[PDB]
């Protein structure tokens, strides 16, 4: 498998809190702790792609957000994680490897990809967390 | 005194210019040297906090932005300060303690905080300058 | 020649692909590298000054993006090089001297600076380049 880097980067961020929650400045996503709860939702990714018929679209995690067939957001300091599962929100085949989420088909596809919570986690450390996904193709 | 980082940043910025200023790109806060009279408004940050009814709220500078009981922006470099006085708007009491910026009483503020010049510093060498606040308790 | 900073920092982002393009998140800048033809527009930045009857407006580009005379958007890796013109869209005359780009009368010029790309090179590697421009003035 191998991935080719074509396209832009989308950054999924989320600030967990403890239950007194202080908002400072434009609001952002944040969440307490409380609410990362199994599948959860943190976020839409949206994908458009273009002048791909012939190849198959796909999504690689920063090193720093994935290791053993697992996604996390991590933390600003790289040390605490928050495990996540990637989904389309249609009913398009996708496969994971090390850190490529790839579709199954060719094809310029368009659509949303959801980030969740994988299993609850509501011990996470409050902290500034990113998932960053860069655009390009699988072969 | 203890801080308890809860809550998101808000980045107050600002670009210190000599009288013949370009501004280039997007609109962005810029004042002229001699614009920094003593008491000159620098920008609002807002605060909304939840879940604190039994909380102190308190807003925490970066390390790089409060030395000895004051607060300052500092320049990109790290090199210069643009001392500055942090009041909210309302007529709440707050308390300064060794970068921590905290409300006497409990309860779920939401209000503005302002910032504002302290002192008249016209001499401030021309760069970019910056204040992080995070949002959090103190108890 | 010496360049004084003084204003804001205007920055031009491109990222390239390759023909299968895959636009992750907000829409940004985005060409496929068969788009990099010689005098294709990359972007427009905006100057406005003010306070400069009696000083040439200057732009000063980051180190990182020129040498030589030359000016250059520079990939994310500080490697890849993307040549460009830089010139007004008006028909005011400008001077460059070593990465810096000033106007040749003084006065409080407004205008549009336009980033071409110079010479083809639909070679260029995929990635995220930037051109970073400082506003300021020349003597
Ligand atoms: O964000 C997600 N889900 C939410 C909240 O449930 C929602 O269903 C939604 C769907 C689609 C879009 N969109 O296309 O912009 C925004 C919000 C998940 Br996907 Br993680
Ligand atoms: O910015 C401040 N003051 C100004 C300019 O005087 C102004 O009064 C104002 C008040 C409130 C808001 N707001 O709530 O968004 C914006 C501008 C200071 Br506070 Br430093
Ligand atoms: O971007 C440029 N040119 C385009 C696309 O041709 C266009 O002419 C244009 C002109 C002016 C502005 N503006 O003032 O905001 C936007 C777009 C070039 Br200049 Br590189």
């Amino acid at each position: 498998g191998s991935f080719t880097p074509s396209g832009t980067t989308g950054t999924t961020k989320l600030t967990v809190t403890e239950k007194c929650q202080v908002r400072v400045g434009d609001l952002t996503v944040a969440k307490t702790r409380g609410q990362l709860t199994d599948a959860a939702p943190i976020g839409p990714v949206t994908v458009q792609a273009l002048g791909c018929d012939a190849r198959q679209v796909a999504l690689k995690a920063d090193t720093d957000n994935f290791e053993q067939g697992k996604f996390f957001l991590i933390s600003d300091n790289n040390r605490d994680k928050l495990y996540v599962n990637i989904r389309p929100t249609d009913n398009s085949a996708w496969t994971t490897d090390n850190g490529v989420f790839y579709k199954n088909d060719v094809g310029s596809w368009g659509g949303i990809i959801g980030i969740y919570v994988d299993g609850q986690q509501t011990n996470t450390p409050p902290g500034n967390y990113t998932l960053t996904l860069t655009g390009g193709y699988w072969a």
